[PDB]
């Protein structure tokens, strides 16, 4: 199962850079969104999930086809709260029609790290919508309830290490839990991209209570909130190691965050050798916009 990347017909970097301002700016306009988050958070997570259902075994899943767009995968209850993410992008998508799917979900989850004061992603075009038998099952998605191995053997499929599960898991500086999406009660919430997430897990007095969804989550006398999957970063040795580091080197975590969220954006796409080489989007801060 082999998907090539082509180039949206005549477009070049100046098209996509026009599609990412378009995001930028509708980012800063609607600031209202979740208790004044805005979207940018739940624009990640829409890129994670969308990429996140790939399989390195047979290169179902993925970004590539765009298949989020389609019921099953819409409904998928992993994916509860992001019709937020594609009713932002909707407008979007309707401004810019030639762009496919694929590449506007994950240009959308690029767009919102940069303009949170994240690191740059390089971001290649060439995702191809593809039909709706192709929509990968509901269940592909990782549980939250689970354990340090759960969350390695997870990303093994999708061919991720420990240090690239670590430095992925930091996207959770941002936003919240809602209950009523996944079951977690929601604590402090953010819309700046920093290492926060590895302090937060070092420096704060943690205590494992139980919801009201009847579910484990541990929480802070301060007033955040850990998933089992985030604490069991500081419950395995080697993820502890991973974590203190990216605690104390924003840098690192930066630069280490952007080369996993790209790789786990453009998993299971073949890039011609004459593709273009991956584009590094201006902010709108560094436009004058
Ligand atoms: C074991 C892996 C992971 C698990 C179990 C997990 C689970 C969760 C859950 C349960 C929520 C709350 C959803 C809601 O109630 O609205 C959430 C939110 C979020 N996740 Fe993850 N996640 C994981 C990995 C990741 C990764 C790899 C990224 C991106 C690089 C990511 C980005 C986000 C973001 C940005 C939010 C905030 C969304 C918002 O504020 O609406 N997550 N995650
Ligand atoms: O420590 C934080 C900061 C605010 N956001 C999150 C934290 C920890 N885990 C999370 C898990 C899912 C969504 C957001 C967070």
């Amino acid at each position: 199962l082999v998907h090539v990347a082509s180039v949206e017909k005549g477009r070049s970097y100046e098209d996509f850079q026009k599609v990412y301002n378009a995001i930028a700016l509708k980012l800063r306009e609607d600031d209202e969104y979740d208790n004044y988050i805005g979207y940018g958070p739940v624009l990640v997570r829409l890129a994670w999930h969308i990429s996140g259902t790939w399989d390195k075994h047979d290169n179902t899943g993925g970004s590539y086809g765009g298949t989020y767009r389609f019921k099953k995968e819409f409904n998928d209850p992993s994916n509860a709260g992001l019709q937020n993410g594609f009713k932002f992008l909707e407008p979007i998508h309707k401004e810019f029609p030639w762009i496919s799917s694929g590449d506007l979900f994950s240009l959308g989850g690029v767009t919102a790290v940069q303009e949170m004061q994240g690191p740059k992603i390089p971001w290649r075009c060439g995702r191809v919508d593809t039909p709706e038998d192709t929509t990968p099952d509901n269940g592909r998605l990782p549980d939250a309830d689970k354990d340090a191995g759960y969350v390695r053997t997870f990303f093994q499929r999708l061919n991720m290490n420990d240090r690239e599960v670590v430095a992925l898991m930091g996207a959770h500086a941002l936003g919240k839990t809602h209950l009523k999406n996944s079951g977690y009660e929601g604590g402090g919430a953010n819309n700046v991209f920093t290492n926060e997430f590895y302090l937060n897990l070092l420096n704060e007095d943690w205590k494992l209570e139980k919801n009201d969804a009847n579910n484990e989550q541990w929480d802070s006398k301060s007033g955040y909130m850990m998933l089992p999957t985030d604490y069991s970063l500081i419950q395995d040795p080697k993820y502890l190691s991973i974590v203190k580091e990216y605690a104390n080197d924003q840098d690192k975590f930066f630069k280490d965050f952007s080369k996993a969220f790209e790789k786990l954006l453009e998993n299971g796409i073949t890039f011609p050798k004459d593709a273009p080489s991956p584009f590094i989007f201006k902010t709108l801060e560094e436009q004058g916009l």
